[PDB]
């Protein structure tokens, strides 16, 4: 819509109170004009039909229970936006400042948030399993690195193709949870998984092995669930990822860590310079130590850690 920007006040899924930009027109709706073609957030009422309605509120406060997933998708797509843009200079999710469209209260129990090739829609959880998912930075930093992928190098979402794309939005979800930097960890989903447990997550980078998921090229899943396993042997690289930022031995490989920065514009390098629809673990490998040697040298520290990196989990 057309209107006047402003910032109003709401409280998010976890009970935190923010600042979120709308925009006034008559409502109060959930439109930030501040970041490139802008960001919207629709409520789809429970229903699966996309997008649903943008977001209006009648006076700019958002504390009800109902607001707390928009507030959080709304904000949390603004901070993932600011990651791309300050810190790999990317203008949105295809680089020319697209639009960022999330619909909230998708369906009824629905445990799970998805990007669906025009848009990111979360569930509301059932409760028990999940609360309202987009109360968690790196799950919406996951979604919205799909976009990102997408538009660069394509990667399709089945077998070692499609592992590599849910080890990529693991990994900058993470990256984009430490930049905003409240309780940032090396788990997924653990602010929205399983309210009534602590301590857990959905899948662990530090560990993938934690919940069952492999650490190693040779535990890989051959089988046919989950599109051929893209995120079950998303660990394999997961833990990769972790091991070039943080070090570590793993199964006798010692790895000395680089840290997050380098780790971050490793991987961006790799993704929009090399990566291509069907690359396969050991492509990735390739892709990985070709953007550290770019970026850093051959002989450098960098593209040894890398290279540990890989040989720790058996990606030749
Ligand atoms: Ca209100
Ligand atoms: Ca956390
Ligand atoms: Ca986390
Ligand atoms: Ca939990
Ligand atoms: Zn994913």
């Amino acid at each position: 819509i057309t209107g006047t920007s402003t910032v109003g006040v709401g409280r998010g899924v976890l009970g935190d109170q923010k600042n979120i930009n709308t925009t006034y027109s008559t409502y109060y709706y959930l439109q930030d004009n501040t970041r490139g073609n802008g960001i919207f957030t629709y409520d789809a009422k429970y229903r699966t039909t996309l997008p649903g309605s943008l977001w209006a509120d009648a006076d700019n406060q958002f504390f009800a229970s109902y607001d707390a997933p928009a507030v959080d998708a709304h904000y949390y797509a603004g901070v993932t936006y600011d990651y791309y843009k300050n810190v790999h200079n990317r203008l949105s999710y295809d680089g020319n400042n697209a639009a960022i469209r999330s619909s909230v209260h998708y369906s009824q129990g629905y445990n799970n948030a998805f990007w669906n090739g025009s848009q990111m829609v979360y569930g509301d959880g059932d409760g028990q399993t999940f609360i309202p998912l987009s109360g968690g930075i790196d799950v919406v930093a996951h979604e919205l690195t799909h976009a990102v992928t997408d538009y660069t190098a394509g990667l399709i979402y089945q077998n070692e193709s499609g592992a590599i794309n849910e080890a990529i939005s693991d990994i900058f979800g993470t990256l984009v949870e430490f930049y905003a930097n409240k309780n940032p960890d090396w788990e997924i989903g653990e602010d929205v998984y399983t309210p009534g447990i602590s301590g857990d997550s959905l899948r662990s980078m530090s560990d993938p092995a934690k919940y069952g998921d492999p650490d190693h090229y040779s535990k890989r899943y051959t089988g046919t669930q989950d599109n051929g396993g893209v995120h079950i042997n998303s660990g394999i690289i997961n833990k990769a990822a972790y091991l070039i930022s943080q070090g570590g031995t793993h199964y006798g490989v010692s790895v000395v860590g680089i840290g997050r920065d380098k780790l971050g514009k490793i991987f961006y390098r790799a993704l929009t310079q090399y990566l291509t629809p069907t690359s396969n673990f050991s492509q990735l490998r390739a892709a990985a130590v070709q953007s550290a040697t770019d970026l850093y040298g051959s002989t450098s520290q960098e593209v040894a850690s890398v290279k540990q990196a890989f040989d720790a989990v058996g990606v030749k």
